[PDB]
């Protein structure tokens, strides 16, 4: 027999990303130092390192698309679904897609792209949902209007859980 | 914190179908019935329990179509691909689509429905293609009908490395 | 130049029909029924004949659907978009689709078939809607208890418009 | 009654557009800048308007993708398909995609954004493909970069046939 065999972890610890496209919400400045900093959330507490590509395949590509935009799996408008990404593998393994019919948002107005990226990249590093209410990788959205961010200990060893310390 | 589980497999023993729509070939009574023996070569074997929804979402969404019929696994007309069925997930998740251009019956003509849907269904729980030439899950198409259907054994390990085996009495 | 020129009308009198699948509501008895009088509605009144084919491909392909179901016009699951078609023409051309959402019936417990193939074959024979309110082809669905259809004028003189009468 | 129109065009002259998502290569200033400079090839030349939304539906959606990015048109990395763009029409119609897997610019390096935008949007009004090898709608890319853009008669003749010519003054 055979099952389908999720990857569990990436086996390399280098990974590239590309960012495909680009919100209306934020400038590409904005939008590039929110997904830098996300990855940087991971990569502070484990081994895993992220370069940028421009061109071509990354293991992790990040798109904004509306609706259906080219999974089967469409975003659903204003509200409800904001984000979605796929766990580790190849192809859409890794990816994210954010809803670009949210407002996205450096600060407060909107959706902070930050926090959703950085709990999307949880994702494309193999975490599920946490069951801690407190946790990056609880299911729901909430900003505290604090200028620094610190990954909560469950995070930390969810993630650790999976690739050590670094 | 939780991590992904091993496999592709239902975190839920309680599963839910609908028929979404019918095939020309056959009354809804003989697809229902089809359908329901489907599922219960698994149910038999693991301690999974399925129950029919008449509409609204489902674990397992079935529906008979043709061609482009709404994902990435268009359909070709007669013979050929017979139906597919995504792994066990949200949304397309465990659904099964099998292709109307084909010949569905409740007999040893055409393609027994019971046969390709347990055949599916394992797909939608988690089974991927066998080697074994025996197995249910071998990808191709072969008929038998004995009174009682017996779940060859390759099909039994793989079911159960996901689920158990269920009340083993 | 080139424009994108629309098929105005079918060019052959004799049109074929499949059933393809069929909805869990009515029998296929019933479903069979439906779509045979509302195909009589035009033929009643113009020189087209319709034939229903079992297999392979036919001018007007009938399906039941739900939300994706292969065009990237999705359905809408329960109320809303009840059915659409598309006008003369190859391939999609000619074709309803029917939103298995919707409870279908022979009668008045959610919405008759009969009368809502019949609009959409209007449309699949070149017909857009009507602004006239009693008329089979405006936009809004209305089901009056009367067991016996007569073809409002207005779709009557659209239908011959194209076709003559028989 | 209402028979539908003879060809595929809006029906009613004011239509809306929104820029949906951004391509890396230039800035927003410049994606709006080429798109209200492209929409304007049409409207100098017809009674239609053009009014961006920021969001919410707009008749015609413009939006930047690669490969699988939810059609029947899939892009093909760099070169060879640009871009796309469906006739006018409820849902789909009228939308124009981008593939960013090109260097889109407002230069003449790369694909031109303005051009390649203003040659989409003809598509997204009603006009397919000419065979004049002068027109903007012929289906191979041709750089230019007058001052005062003027749309080539082919072009003119094809968007009048469907609009009229609007204040010819
Ligand atoms: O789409 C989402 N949720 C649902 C999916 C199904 C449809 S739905 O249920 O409507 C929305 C979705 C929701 C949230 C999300 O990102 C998230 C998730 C959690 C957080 C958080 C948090 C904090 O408490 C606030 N700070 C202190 C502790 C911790 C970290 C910093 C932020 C963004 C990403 C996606
Ligand atoms: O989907 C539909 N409408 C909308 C489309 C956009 C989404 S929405 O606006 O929610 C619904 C839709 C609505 C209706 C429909 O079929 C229709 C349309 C009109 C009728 C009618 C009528 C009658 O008045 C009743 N009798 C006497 C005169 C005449 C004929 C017999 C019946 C079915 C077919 C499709
Ligand atoms: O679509 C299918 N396969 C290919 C078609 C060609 C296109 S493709 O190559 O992508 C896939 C397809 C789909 C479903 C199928 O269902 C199946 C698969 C295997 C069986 C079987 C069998 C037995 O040997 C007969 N009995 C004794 C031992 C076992 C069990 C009972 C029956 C139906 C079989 C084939
Ligand atoms: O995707 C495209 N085409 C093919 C790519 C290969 C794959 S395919 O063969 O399907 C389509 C594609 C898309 C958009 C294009 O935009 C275009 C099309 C034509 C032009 C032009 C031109 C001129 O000659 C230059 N100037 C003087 C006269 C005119 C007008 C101004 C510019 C951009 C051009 C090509
Ligand atoms: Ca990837
Ligand atoms: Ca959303
Ligand atoms: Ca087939
Ligand atoms: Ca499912
Ligand atoms: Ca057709
Ligand atoms: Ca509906
Ligand atoms: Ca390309
Ligand atoms: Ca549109
Ligand atoms: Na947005
Ligand atoms: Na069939
Ligand atoms: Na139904
Ligand atoms: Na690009
Ligand atoms: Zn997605
Ligand atoms: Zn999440
Ligand atoms: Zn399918
Ligand atoms: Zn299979
Ligand atoms: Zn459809
Ligand atoms: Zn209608
Ligand atoms: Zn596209
Ligand atoms: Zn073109």
């Amino acid at each position: 027999y055979n099952v389908f065999p999720r990857t569990l972890k990436w086996s390399k610890m280098n990974l590239t990303y590309r960012i495909v496209n680009y919100t209306p919400d934020m400038t590409h400045s904005e939008v590039e130092k929110a997904f830098k900093k996300a990855f940087k959330v991971w990569s502070d507490v484990t081994p895993l390192n992220f370069t940028r590509l421009h061109d071509g395949i990354a293991d992790i590509m990040i798109s904004f698309g509306i609706k259906e935009h080219g999974d089967f799996y469409p975003f659903d408008g204003p509200s409800g679904l904001l984000a979605h990404a796929f766990p580790p593998g190849p192809n859409y393994g890794g990816d994210a897609h954010f809803d670009d019919d949210e407002t996205w948002t450096s600060s407060s107005k909107g959706y902070n792209l930050f926090l959703v990226a950085a709990h999307e990249f949880g994702h494309s590093l193999g975490l599920d949902h946490s069951k801690d209410p407190g946790a990056l990788m609880f299911p729901i959205y909430t900003y505290t209007g604090k200028s620094h961010f610190m990954l909560p200990d469950d995070d930390v060893q969810g993630i650790q859980s999976l690739y050590g310390p670094g």
